[PDB]
């Protein structure tokens, strides 16, 4: 028993950060097989970030002018290309604990493990979800862009996100491993911020099973409703609508419990109108957005 | 930017992970060097568990009585002996993948990282705290027995916890790396219940700073408060007592932020009699109490 903000073991991914530098600028990189993929305003200076113009900055520079650490050595840069806004430099070394992996675009909604870096190295590991406004709350300091999101597959390694930037609100904005940003953004220092959020309706009823699984019963009553009526209230607060997919996707978790989705959603209604009175849920006193169906199953089921 | 419950990186620890299976049980080891560690009720059958003597149990074990699995290879034990509630397998290979390493009991209010596993294959890593009541809140099903909690520090992973068991509130019960039990708890199977908690009012004080280093400042007044007038009110709402050492603990983070100590101390009170009015404090509607003040000086500092 129990339900925590559960990432994905990191090693898999410790094993591919390096360090990247380009004249004064230093941040993280992904090095998997003879290649390092790193965020490409690695090669801006504090004048060009304003309105940077990338094809030009990249056609300016050349292999030497990139060093690549893995530790304590040195991967020579054979190569360099730009795809989106990455940086994809071909090192004289493949890296021996390349992991199976893919580079996956996720959806909003979706969740991820971040393992935040500083000069290549390792500092911590925690679970984000992509927000429906293409957002992420992260926590990230200076430094620790290049820094990925990940999900493991059995063995597979999937990657989804590179960090790039910190929008006003403290949230922050970045690219899939082939450097297409989530939502609006760009990579230069310029106004820009994130859209009004919703809440993953999705994920909260996810989540409302994995406090059933748990023992954490009270909200729970004798009520249904339908998926129309359910959403008019969603609407309400703030939340993304539920679909007929969402509805089949919580199938698996509504046969444990015994709970039907629409039976569940009477419930989230229930507490959107009514609060909780003093009460948690898994020790939360909000409801929690950040789970999937899938890391539901996955946690509860081991 | 940003605060989140970040766990240290597990790769240094998923390297040392195995399975151990003696007759039907199956659960995880530890292994370091040429020894796996994991919980001495491995050599138990079901009847055993109510009442054993695990001394006349492993003296009736043989070294062949031992599976270790680590991966895919199968680990010749060549030596056996227990110490506390952890049994030592000595085995024919020493662990090319043994990170710098050192067992620690820690005290309660500490945190740390849980890898948890399931036959030898890390499944997940979240943040705990040892809970003044010598229990943590985990995550952990059938099977996770033997995995560990761990902290690193600069390049050594410190371990503090092996898993043992479930109460039957939902929260877990361990054993250091040396075998001792936090809390009064042994490992059979029989009425067993954790005393009342207590909130850590240190790691309390410890994430009100890190809100403030993040931009979240409704709480703060002008007031101030004394050691003793806060923890007379401290006491009324189950806090542990702040002590003259948790001020001096707490001295960096308030010089960093320019509020001191008792003055953080008067907006906690000031939350505890009026609560948040609807309001949140790094993304929670509870006051968070597993972040200790060195988990936000590495966080907000890097
Ligand atoms: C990142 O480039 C890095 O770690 N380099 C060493 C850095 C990460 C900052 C943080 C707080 F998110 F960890 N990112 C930046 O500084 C980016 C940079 C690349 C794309 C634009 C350019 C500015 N920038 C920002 O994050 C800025 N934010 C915006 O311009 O938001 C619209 C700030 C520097 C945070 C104002
Ligand atoms: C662990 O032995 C394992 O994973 N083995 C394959 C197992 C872990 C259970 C869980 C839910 F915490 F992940 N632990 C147990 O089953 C322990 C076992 C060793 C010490 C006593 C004996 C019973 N036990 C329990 O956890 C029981 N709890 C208590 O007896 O609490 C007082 C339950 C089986 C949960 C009732």
């Amino acid at each position: 028993s129990g339900f925590r903000k559960m990432a994905f073991p990191s090693g898999k991914v410790e094993g591919c950060m390096v360090q990247v530098t380009c004249g004064t600028t230093t941040l993280n990189g992904l090095w998997l097989d003879d290649v390092v993929y790193c965020p490409r305003h690695v090669i801006c200076t504090s004048e060009d970030m304003l309105n940077p113009n990338y094809e030009d900055l990249l056609i300016r520079k050349s292999n030497h002018n990139f060093l690549v650490q893995a530790g304590n050595v040195q991967l020579r840069v054979i190569g360099h290309s730009m795809q989106n806004c990455v940086l994809k430099l071909k090192v004289d070394t493949a890296n021996p604990k390349t992991p199976k992996y893919k580079f996956v675009r996720i959806q909003p909604g979706q969740t991820f493990s971040v393992l935040a870096c500083y000069n290549g190295s390792p500092s911590g590991v925690y679970q984000c979800a992509m927000r429906p406004n293409f957002t992420i709350k992260g926590s990230f300091l200076n430094g620790s862009c290049g820094s990925v999101g990940f999900n493991i597959d059995y063995d597979c390694v999937s990657f989804c996100y590179m960090h790039h930037m910190e929008l006003p609100t403290g949230v922050h904005a970045g690219t899939d491993l082939e450097g297409n940003f989530y939502g609006p953004f760009v990579d230069r220092q310029t106004a820009q911020a994130a859209g009004t959020d919703t809440t993953i309706t999705v994920n909260v009823l996810a989540w409302l099973y994995a406090a059933v699984i748990n023992g954490d019963r009270w909200f729970l009553n004798r009520f249904t409703t339908t998926l129309n009526d359910f959403n008019l209230v969603a609407m309400k607060y703030n939340y993304e609508p539920l679909t007929q997919d969402h509805v089949d996707i919580l199938g698996p978790l509504s046969a444990q419990t015994g709970i039907a989705v629409l039976d569940m959603c009477a419930s989230l209604k229930e507490l959107l109108q009514n609060g909780m009175n003093g009460r948690t849920i898994l020790g939360s006193a909000l409801l929690e957005d950040e789970f999937t169906p899938f890391d539901v199953v996955r946690q509860c089921s081991g």
